[PDB]
DNA sequence: GGTGCGCAT
DNA sequence: CCATGCGCACC
């Protein structure tokens, strides 16, 4: 089979009829127990593949019940949908029995049953020890000891009735007294023996609730922290201990009960598998609610529900007995009928699946054979009739294919002994068609096979009615006087801009622009961005913006973007003349000469990109605009918290992601499974095996800047249910269960993204005073950095470079300076054009590079972004709508994609107009170009940091290193130029097989060799000076903060800075700073420490 | 802490 | 031969 590499499922090497489903179309079985790649490292196949693999066999529905989630519910829904499969919305939880007594039957004959394994049914007891607070008897089985007793006991090779009648004779007390209860109470039942019912003590319960501190609870582990015959002393020796306790910490039996089952009970039980079904969408809030709290208030290793939560919400939830490791299946094979035919009581339908599926168990001894094993499932489907239960065969689906199960294997085995199921070998998980499950079920007659295959399993599909788990609109939080406050913030600052009067091009731009957002009733996003800029601006932080945003003139005058879309033009600060160009002159109203204003003698400023609004609310207005706003790293938290203000606590959550394997981990995955099983796979097989692997869920996080923001007149649980970001419940926000992908069309995703140019800005301001926005952004000397290394006072040879743009914000990486060099661009048009290069996808490699190198087109004509083909040609003549199409087709690299019609349609009306063969010919080789505004903003950015890297060197060298650069070796640093220059050798010799370390360093070390041809040097740590982050000036010398010695740590940093202000001996320093030896030997080496005199 | 590695704009 | 940045897993 061609897998990417052919595979026969036996190996792969380098160079069909599908399953069906036999059964009559009205006949087909309903799988209700499936496992999909959101089950965490459990199972392997997309719930879309499965879907529609039920689809094709023709089955009616589907269930999707994930391990304690419901993250495959979008797409869940979305291939039902696409296969005609109804779908019913589960999940598998983990579920605590919110009160376990201590004592059963509300003088101590402290007793213990060594016995023939666990199975009170279907094994019995070989010794009865106990001690009144000493009876010790032997019992033979008829059949020798298994070695596993005869090792597990330490027993080897009179009548039950007499020995059970003794201690009948002889407040009964046990460690896990349910096990040896039932044992005694099974083995009195079997001699028609009185069942004994006197009060009863389970110490592992009562030291449960006790020592709740405590991790484990076992008998060994409990006595070391405070044979039946020692197993008996020693709980006796203990069972004293904790009846003490609960005497004094807290007298009778019956208090013994009276605290069961609250506070952090749910932490200490041991949870079991249990179904729950959403029946209809009431159903389906109530799961997401159930989700969110195991996720959030029951969180112990894994999602917990306490069965008192299930039952408050259950009047549309369908329970199910889930698998093997279900409670059902447990009392039915370890403690008999009657505790199943109890325990089932509580269950809405009852799933038994084949044998297959339970072959571990008669592996690993808790079924003796197989015939233990049907009568289990028959006692089960009988117990189920009885109570009126429905009965089904569900078969715990864990992958799609018989040959896919040794990816789930992989992936198991890469938990080690953390999966138990690692001890044993795995069932036979995949899905069965409807003749598989009838052949699998004949063994209970086919009668009753077909009805819990067929019928049954369709009679619980029926019962639940169509759910929809993901809306169809947006719902946008409401803030009354949104749309008017938007319109008055605009017109207000353009007023003040322009004068009262505005002139027409900038009354066009806004009335277009209002009637778009406030008509499509997307006002709400651009008051919300407001509010968080201005905040933003408050506490001195400039927000810059990624994507389209610049390109909106009311994002402009509502202060949210820098960039002005408008056509380059001239506005007089002091009277408000203005002047336009939009005739297509100027690329930038930056590239227009200066000016005097014509009116008065003040100097106009100039501005103007001509970014056209159609890119950001698309044409007619209607997209929903999308406003990423890159703020502070250090004030990102801020804004979140803000948004949490604005929205309150409990309608902002992180924005959740979900982590799979992805190819790295797969193929180390597969390497270490080869590795234990001491296999040799062909290298075609390990990648098969690591596909089969990937995309399995992994871990869960945060988004970087992502809140979601849901409507006050709704709840999170319309949406998605919550979670904490990797369960971490310490974490300070929650995020949403779902990926943000399958909610963020119908909920506002703020992306409030952390970046470091704010950061440098800021701290720049900080050195200097010089406010950010005041920096000339058209100045013609710090354009020559662009150009050549002149600018800065150095030589190509000495900074290695042929451009001073190193250490300049998405222009000093080594493309960018080889495009740079290549163009030298002169205007702040260029600039956006080399940023739409450096960042597109086939735009410069084969599209652009030549054309400018054989002067077919000059950088200022070759298409950079993706606004630049819509104004261009506008320009040239076509429609605004025929430009809007082909701009965004180009953009979209579907220019061959399209129809031959419509390519037709393009080429014609651009050819008709004078639009050159180059012009198409570059159009046609285009993946991805980015938007004009994007490369504004961050241009922007750049040319504010460079006017200081030019005007005030040691001012941003030292804010480049105390933001921007994180690792220095600091001792060729503080040597000088050379031994910078020879650390930069040794990594550019390591080559192009170099570590990210090696690179961050290459970059660090060719800034700081840069600032040092300058003339500023860098100097060694001093404990009275050197700040804990950020490096200090000192004349024209850079002091290195603490963090910039290796390893001398960030907590510890702060330390020997909060001891520095207390108040010698070279011992007291690492005595309070906490500093380790091995960094004060380099504090002395270096000469830091050297001043100490002692 | 440090280092991958996955994810996102 | 895209840049930058965040967050969790694992050592
Ligand atoms: O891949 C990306 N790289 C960058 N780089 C940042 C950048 C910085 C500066 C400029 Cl001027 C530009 Cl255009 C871009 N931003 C991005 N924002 C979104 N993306 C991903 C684009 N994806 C992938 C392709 O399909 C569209 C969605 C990217
Ligand atoms: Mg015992
Ligand atoms: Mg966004
Ligand atoms: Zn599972
Ligand atoms: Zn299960
Ligand atoms: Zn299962
Ligand atoms: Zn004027």
């Amino acid at each position: 089979y061609v897998f990417d590499k052919i595979t026969d499922y036996t190996s792969s090497f380098i160079v069909h009829t599908p399953r069906k489903d036999y059964a009559p179309e009205g006949e087909k079985r309903v799988e209700l127990h499936v496992h999909s790649n959101m089950s965490t490292m459990d199972a392997t196949n997309s719930i879309s593949d499965l879907v529609a693999q039920a689809g094709k066999w023709g089955h009616r529905a589907i269930a999707i019940t994930d391990h304690g989630g419901a993250q495959a519910f979008p797409e869940a829904h979305s291939a039902g949908k696409k296969a005609g499969v109804k779908i019913l919305y589960g999940v598998e939880a983990n579920v605590v029995d919110d009160g376990v007594p201590i004592a059963y039957n509300d003088t101590y004959v402290v007793f213990a049953v060594a016995t023939t394994g666990l199975s009170a049914v279907y094994d019995t007891i070989i010794e009865l020890a106990a001690v009144k607070m000493s009876f010790d008897e032997f019992i033979d089985p008829g059949h020798p000891l298994s070695r596993t007793t005869v090792d597990l006991t330490g027993i080897t090779d009179k009548s039950e009735e007499e020995v059970l009648r003794m201690f009948l004779e002889f407040i009964l007390v046990a460690h896990n007294a349910a096990f040896d209860m039932g044992f005694l109470n099974t083995s009195y039942a079997r001699y028609g023996i009185p069942e004994a019912a006197n009060p009863v003590i389970d110490t592992l319960e009562l030291a449960r609730y006790l020592y709740p501190q405590f991790k484990r609870f076992g008998l060994g582990v409990l006595s070391k922290k405070f044979r039946a015959i020692y197993d008996a002393e020693a709980t006796g020796h203990l069972a004293w201990i904790f009846v003490k306790e609960a005497m004094d910490n807290h007298l009778y039996h019956d208090q013994l009960n009276e605290h069961i089952g609250e506070g952090d009970s749910y932490k200490r039980a041991r949870p079991f598998h249990v179904t729950i079904l959403a029946k209809n969408q009431a159903g389906l809030k109530d799961l997401f609610k159930l989700i969110s709290m195991s996720n959030v208030e029951y969180f112990e290793r894994v999602p917990r529900i306490p069965r008192s939560q299930l039952k408050k919400m259950r009047e549309n939830l369908l329970i199910g007995s889930a698998c093997d490791k279900g409670e059902i299946f447990e009392a039915m094979m370890q403690k008999g009928v009657e505790e199943a035919r109890n325990r089932a009581k509580f269950y809405d339908y009852i799933e038994v699946m084949p044998k297959a599926v339970y072959a571990p168990l008669i592996e690993q001894e808790l079924v003796k054979n197989e015939h233990d094993l049907e009568e289990i499932i028959q006692n089960l489907v009988e117990i189920g009739k009885s109570l009126d239960k429905i009965v089904v065969a569900t078969g715990n689906v864990h992958y799609l294919n018989e040959e896919d199960a040794i990816y789930r294997k992989i992936l198991i085995n890469s938990m080690g002994g953390a999966n138990p199921l690692n001890r044993h070998s795995l069932p036979d998980v995949h899905f069965r068609t409807t003749d598989e499950m009838l052949t699998a079920f004949h063994f209970l007659g086919e009668e009753t096979a077909k009805e819990i295959v067929v019928e049954n399993t369709n009679k619980i599909a029926d019962i639940c009615e169509e759910v929809i788990p993901v809306k169809d609109e947006l719902y946008t939080p409401k803030i009354p006087g949104s749309e008017d406050e938007i319109s008055e913030l605009s017109y207000t600052k353009a007023k003040q801009m322009y004068g009262d009067p505005l002139p027409e091009i900038i009354q066009k731009r806004l009335k277009k622009e209002l009637n778009s957002i406030n008509g499509n009733g997307f006002s709400v996003i651009y008051l919300i961005a407001q509010k968080l800029v201005h905040k933003s601006n408050e506490d001195g932080y400039l927000v810059g913006s990624r994507g389209s945003v610049g390109s909106s003139f009311v994002a402009t005058m509502t202060g949210i973007t820098e960039v002005n879309p408008l056509a380059p033009h001239y506005y007089c600060p002091e009277c408000q003349y203005s002047e336009f160009f939009e005739d297509g002159t100027y690329g930038s109203g930056f590239d227009m000469p200066e000016k005097q204003c014509p009116k008065c003698g003040a100097r106009l400023n100039k501005d103007g990109h001509d970014i056209p609004f159609e890119t950001f609310l698309g044409f007619h207005g209607d997209k929903v605009p999308d406003i990423d706003l890159n703020f502070s790293g250090d004030y990102q938290a801020e804004a979140h918290n803000y948004t949490k203000v604005l929205f309150g606590e409990d309608y902002v959550y992180r924005a959740g992601t979900i982590g799979t394997v992805a190819d790295k981990t797969a193929y180390g995955y597969v390497k270490g499974y080869e590795r234990d099983n001491n296999l040799q796979f062909r290298s075609a097989e390990v990648d098969r095996l690591a596909k089969g692997a990937t995309g399995v869920k992994r871990t869960t996080g945060q988004h970087p800047g992502g809140i979601i923001v849901i409507p006050d007149y709704m709840d999170v649980y319309d949406f998605t249910p919550i979670q904490y970001p990797a369960d971490d419940q310490n974490s300070e926000w929650k995020t949403t269960h779902f990926d943000f992908h399958s909610i963020h069309d119908n909920v506002l995703k703020l992306d409030i993204l952390g970046h470091d140019d704010p950061t440098v800005i800021r701290m720049l301001q900080d050195l200097s005073g010089i406010d950010p926005q005041t920096i000339p952004t058209d100045d013609p000397e710090v354009m020559r950095i662009f150009a050549g290394p002149e600018v800065l006072g150095v030589s190509q040879e000495q900074i290695y470079s042929k451009t001073g743009t190193l250490g300049i914000p998405e222009f000093g990486t080594r493309f960018v300076r080889g495009m740079l060099e290549e163009t030298h661009p002169t205007t702040f048009a260029e600039l956006l054009q080399i940023s739409g290069l450096s960042h597109g996808t086939d735009v410069w490699l084969g599209n652009a590079e030549e054309l400018i190198r054989r002067g077919d087109a000059t950088l200022a004509e070759v298409i950079g972004c993706r606004d630049d083909i819509m104004v261009y040609l506008i320009h040239a003549g076509l429609d605004s709508g025929m430009a809007f199409k082909i701009m965004e087709t180009v953009r979209k690299g579907q220019w061959n994609k399209i129809p031959d019609e419509l390519r037709e349609t393009y080429l014609s009306a651009m050819k008709e107009n004078n639009v050159p063969d180059w012009y198409i010919d570059s159009c046609s080789k285009i993946k991805y170009m980015f938007p004009k505004a994007h490369a504004a903003a961050y241009v922007l950015m750049a040319l504010r940091v460079a006017y200081f890297k030019v005007y005030f060197p040691i001012l941003y060298y030292c804010a480049y290193f105390s933001v921007r650069a994180d690792d220095f070796d600091l001792v060729s640093m503080c040597k000088g130029k050379d031994a910078v220059k020879q650390a930069m050798k040794e990594i550019t010799d390591k080559g192009l097989d170099a570590s990210v370390k090696e690179k961050n360093q290459l970059t660090v070390l060719e800034l700081a060799n840069e600032m040092l041809e300058r003339g500023f040097k860098f100097g060694m740590i001093d404990l009275y000076k050197s700040d804990a982050v950020n490096f200090v000036i000192e004349g024209d010398t850079l002091i290195a903060p603490f963090r910039a010695v290796p390893s001398l740590g960030t907590n510890v940093a702060k330390q020997i800075v909060e001891a520095r202000k207390d108040g010698l001996s070279k011992e007291d320093l690492a005595t309070r700073g906490k500093v380790s030896k091995t960094l004060i030997e380099y504090m002395n080496d270096n000469g830091v420490l050297k001043d100490l005199p002692d």
